[PDB]
DNA sequence: ACACACGTGTGT
DNA sequence: ACACACGTGTGT
């Protein structure tokens, strides 16, 4: 809508936009209700060159880490090359460090782990594997490997609408076999969490939130949540799951995704040094040489303090399946040397904390999560709860009338 | 173009 | 217990 192509990155404003970085701080200070050090903004640069290992699997090159307990809100922004207009700078990620009560995050971790390991039905996804479909990033033990579990409503190409188009009584929280008591406990946890996160979503990304509630009263059966204001329709739980680089292509246009992170008990204090850790990665971005306010020295101090961790290349042994998964293993050397030799190969990661809430337009931005050293969904290093709304979920009763 | 998706119910 | 049926956009 200005008079200033793919190489500048995807253009959208429903998370926030302004003429310069200072304007983004003004927006976020008003939205969040606090000023100054409570809000941190990082400039990130779109390169379009994807960081990945020699086997095609996700890597991080820089890690944005919470700088102190005084930092409450992290915002990643992209300045669009060449633009001087009202939307020259756009917001691509919002992270609330203190998202949900820690006692609730503690309880969800244990309850969801136990329920999903004794009754969970695995939901298969394309991003579970690399391009060649031969990696072992989830682990190779079927009893313990990382896995994804999907609930709520989902879009289906066979009905061009909700997958429950001809389900007399849909089970949004289906578990293995039939146990209504266990499914109701799981449903109660995730419905309560949907209800809690909706006001945070409205507060911090109001334009994306408002888009997601436009047809709430037209398709109530395809929405989660217990109170007025229901932006979500589906939720996926990921337990030690390595999401290879992808976009969520059938998410609705002009919406976003909210991610609630839960972590193992050894990674729940700010001063901690956990044994393992999973990161959320934007593979097409690099970090800036200046901080939010344009200072070179400020950015260097954040690198020395760990607030921005500059990683170096690795060479590790991994497994490679002898035959690809359709649609035995061997030990091979996997390295990231070439991704680190090129300064313009991307890989900006964030380290979300226990109980944090992350907001990003997963439909437009390429993203990934890193593989765990020893995945174990029975005692996961990280659980992510991923809340979204698919496209074409706007018909009553899961679109039963259209299907007829 | 063109292989590829956070599936379910009915049929045989 | 499989077997069939139902057929959408995006990235490349
Ligand atoms: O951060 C995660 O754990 C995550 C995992 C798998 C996904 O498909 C995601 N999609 C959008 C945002 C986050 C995620
Ligand atoms: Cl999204
Ligand atoms: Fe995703
Ligand atoms: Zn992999
Ligand atoms: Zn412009
Ligand atoms: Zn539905």
């Amino acid at each position: 809508s200005c008079r200033c192509e793919k190489d500048e990155g995807p253009f959208y404003t429903h998370l926030g936009a302004g003429p310069n970085v200072a304007a983004i701080r003004e927006i976020m200070e008003e939205r969040f209700g606090q000023k100054g050090k409570a809000i941190r903004i990082e400039r990130v640069i779109y390169t379009g060159k994807e960081g990945k290992s020699s086997q095609g699997c996700p890597i991080a090159k820089w890690v944005v880490r919470r700088s102190s307990s005084e930092e409450k809100l992290l915002c990643l922004v992209r300045e669009r090359a060449g633009h001087t207009c009202e939307a020259a700078v756009i917001v691509i990620l919002i992270l609330v460090w203190e998202g949900i009560p820690l006692s609730l995050a503690d309880k969800l971790y244990s309850e969801l782990t136990e329920t999903l390991r004794k009754y969970g039905t695995l939901t298969n996804r394309r991003c579970a594997l690399n391009e060649e479909r031969t990696c072992a990033c989830q682990g190779l033990d079927p009893e313990t490997c990382g896995a994804s579990f999907s609930f709520g409503c989902s879009w289906s190409m066979y009905y061009n609408g909700c997958k429950f188009a001809r389900s007399k009584i849909p089970r949004k929280f289906k578990l293995l076999g039939d146990d209504p008591k266990e499914e109701e406990k799981l449903e109660s946890h995730l419905q309560n969490l949907s209800t809690l996160m909706a006001p945070t979503y409205k507060k911090l990304a109001p334009d994306a939130y408002n888009n997601q509630i436009e047809y709430e009263h037209r398709a109530p059966e395809c929405r989660l949540g217990l109170k007025e204001g229901r932006p979500f329709s589906g939720v996926t739980a990921c337990l030690d799951f390595c999401a290879h680089a992808h976009r969520d292509l059938h998410n609705m246009q002009n919406g976003s995704t909210l991610v609630c992170t839960l972590t193992r008990e050894d990674n729940r204090e700010f001063g901690g040094k956990p044994e393992d850790e999973q990161l959320h990665v934007l593979p097409l971005y690099k970090v800036s040489d200046v901080d939010e306010f344009g200072s070179v020295e400020a950015q260097e101090e954040k690198k020395r303090s760990g607030a921005i961790q500059v990683l170096s290349s690795f060479r590790r042994k991994v497994r490679m399946l002898a035959e690809p998964v359709k649609t035995g293993s061997d030990e091979v050397w996997s390295d990231s040397e070439q991704s680190f030799l090129d300064p313009d190969i991307g890989g900006v990661a964030v380290a979300p904390t226990h109980g944090s809430i992350l907001i990003e337009c997963a439909k437009r931005e390429l993203h990934a999560t890193t593989p765990l050293k020893n995945p174990n969904r029975n005692h996961p290093t990280r659980i992510s709860l991923v809340f979204y709304q698919h496209k074409s979920m706007n018909e009553p009763k899961h679109g039963l009338a259209l299907w007829e």
